[PDB]
């Protein structure tokens, strides 16, 4: 039963879809450098995840080009390259390109950024990691940036539908950014999105296209701080294809996995932290055991995040060696769901 | 006749050939993380434009990926964020990502790297640019960071088949680079590959992945000189059709076009320094005129590269005042070359 568990559901083009969204490149031979498909995708993000008028919506290679564009977008229009702090308990994105040199400080048990670790450091903004689609307590990094006047950052990579106060999480701080890539619910190869102040749209967009802007004619300037970060309009259609014919099932059959974890906890497990109201919607369902343990005692498809970036991280590497994150995707039956949680009470019972 | 001129020529999927290779995907629903498609192509990009065994074929997300994903894997393999100087005369990808602190010297009068400009600062390494298909004196190069014991890069992103001294230009210094972006005569979209010697190849392979090597399981540990550089699978499979279906044809055109203007050469205009015995495969056909002049009185489609990255560089700017790059297609017409030709002619006996 449980031997056919993926991590990612089975994802396929809806060719006649992604041909009809790409004949718009055949007509003019423009694939890439802001093509016919790129607007129709960011149009999309805006109007099925619900983004405010006040951010923009800008799409990139890959999540990981997102966050770099975001932030050597900022570095160019405050002048100068801004010091971050992020949490040890996150994916390597955040400590490379312009972020290469960040700050890692620990998480609380709260799941994000420890805000009481950066009392004594000289730093620009912050990068708080929503994990799997679990929100922190949102508000307390957004008082918290507002009255310390620091940028505030939402690494949404794996969390692009948690509502936090009736909005889309990634409406809060200054940016957010989300994943397309294939191991993301909402993902389809490779991509990324800026959610992000208006504020900084233009230099994030020249910062897309080596900081140049053709509309400065002779003026237009290329900038250290930028490189080639953009969405080809390829990649632009496959995603759009994908999300057009399934990111409303995502949305609701992942919310009814989370109800069935939230009812039927395997006993000595607990829910990874959350602060959204309703479900969160989940690349996986993260557990913390109450105790250290290891991965090949579970006897069906799971996996840890993240390894700390900071080995030397102590809430940080408790939460890595207690996770057990499970597959949480469109493939998955209530049976298997039963049968796993049946697996995990046996576990419980002998360690 | 010059109404239809294009830069590119018309590019369109062959569909039922990018679907036959897309289909490895969709059976294990792989489309990256090195996917089933990323060898076909590194091993078609080896055989078809003759490569040699002492050299890793890595593909990328883009040219500007490859030349960034080769820096921050030979950083992460000496351990140091190595110092390199790169031409004025050059696109912005060498003075960007682990590369945005590198030195800028001019060219000299044959489109390179003035090696007089490197005598007597500090640097680790040298990245020359082979100018839209035409090569410098590369053995001047090879000679030089030998008899210093400095790295060589070729920037090859528009240089992907011209020949020097019997091999492909990408074979020489430690490493080059080559773009597949939709621009670029092999180009499809957005891609790009390195070309490098085998002692760095795992670093630069991990290292287009955060610096992660799943073979290591716990150790695997990612490096703040890495990224997300990878090529997704289906990027690869749009690029490997073109190629598959009209690289003979682009490498005998291309250097047929070139035949034309070498000798049929406008008045007060010289082709822009190579040093190929046979005719380059040329990404436009670059030309010098005698003196300094404007685009807007060239009545065609036609363009200046490269606007100098430090404006204070005489040769690399007396070199954009004086160039004009003519598209280089396999659309054009041999009825079109001839009155670009006749336009030149024109343009010279008014200038
Ligand atoms: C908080 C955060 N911020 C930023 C980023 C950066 O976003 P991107 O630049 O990647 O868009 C991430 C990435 N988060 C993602 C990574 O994107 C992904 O590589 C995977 O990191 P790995 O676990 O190292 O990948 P891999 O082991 O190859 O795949 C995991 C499972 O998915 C399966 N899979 C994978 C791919 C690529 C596929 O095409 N199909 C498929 O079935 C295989 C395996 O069972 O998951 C992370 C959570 C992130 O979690
Ligand atoms: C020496 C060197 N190193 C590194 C790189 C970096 O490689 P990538 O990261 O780009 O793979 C480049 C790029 N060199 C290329 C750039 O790839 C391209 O953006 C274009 O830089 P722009 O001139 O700023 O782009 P754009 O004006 O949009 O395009 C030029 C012409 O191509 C036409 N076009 C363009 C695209 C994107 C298309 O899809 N279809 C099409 O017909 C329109 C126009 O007439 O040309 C450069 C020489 C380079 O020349
Ligand atoms: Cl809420
Ligand atoms: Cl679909
Ligand atoms: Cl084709
Ligand atoms: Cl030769
Ligand atoms: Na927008
Ligand atoms: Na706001």
């Amino acid at each position: 039963g449980l031997e056919k568990l993926t991590w990612v559901s089975e994802k396929k083009p809806d060719w006649s879809n992604v041909q009809k969204l790409i004949a718009a490149c055949e007509a003019t031979n423009q694939y890439t450098n802001i093509g016919p498909i790129i607007s129709q995708l960011e149009s999309f993000i805006r109007d099925s995840f619900l983004i405010e008028e006040s951010k923009a919506v800008i799409v990139t290679s890959n999540g990981t080009s997102a966050l770099h564009a975001l932030v050597g977008g900022i570095n160019r229009q405050l002048g100068r390259e801004l010091k971050f702090v992020t949490q040890s308990f996150t994916f390597p994105s955040s400590n490379q390109g312009p972020l290469k040199d960040s700050i890692i400080v620990d998480i609380d048990e709260d799941g994000g950024l420890d805000l009481n670790a950066v009392k004594n450091i000289e730093y620009d903004g912050i990068i708080v990691t929503n994990i799997h689609g679990n929100v922190v307590d949102i508000n307390k990094y957004v008082d918290f940036c507002m009255n310390h006047n620091k940028l505030l950052i939402f690494d949404n990579a794996a969390t692009g539908y948690t509502f936090y106060l009736g909005k889309n999480s990634c409406n809060y701080g200054h940016a957010s950014i989300i994943s397309f890539h294939h191991t993301a619910p909402f993902g389809f190869g490779e991509g990324g999105c800026i959610i992000v102040d208006r504020l900084y749209e233009n230099n994030i967009r020249i910062g897309l296209n080596f900081g140049l802007d053709n509309s400065l004619g002779e003026k237009s300037q290329y900038s250290n701080q930028a490189s080639n970060y953009r969405m080809c309009d390829l990649n632009a259609a496959f995603i759009l294809s994908y999300l057009q014919n399934n990111y409303k099932k995502i949305i609701n059959r992942h919310s009814e996995i989370y109800e069935i974890y939230k009812n039927n906890l395997p006993k000595r497990f607990k829910l990874f932290p959350n602060h959204s109201k309703k479900n969160p919607v989940c690349s996986s369902i993260c557990l913390l055991f109450d105790k250290p343990f290891r991965l090949d005692k579970i006897p069906f498809l799971s996996r840890k995040y993240y390894k700390p970036l900071d080995l030397s991280s102590p809430v940080s590497l408790d939460f890595y060696q207690r996770i057990l994150c499970i597959p949480c995707n469109i493939d998955l039956t209530d049976r298997q769901i039963y049968e796993i949680i049946g697996v995990l009470n046996e576990f419980a019972d002998k360690n």
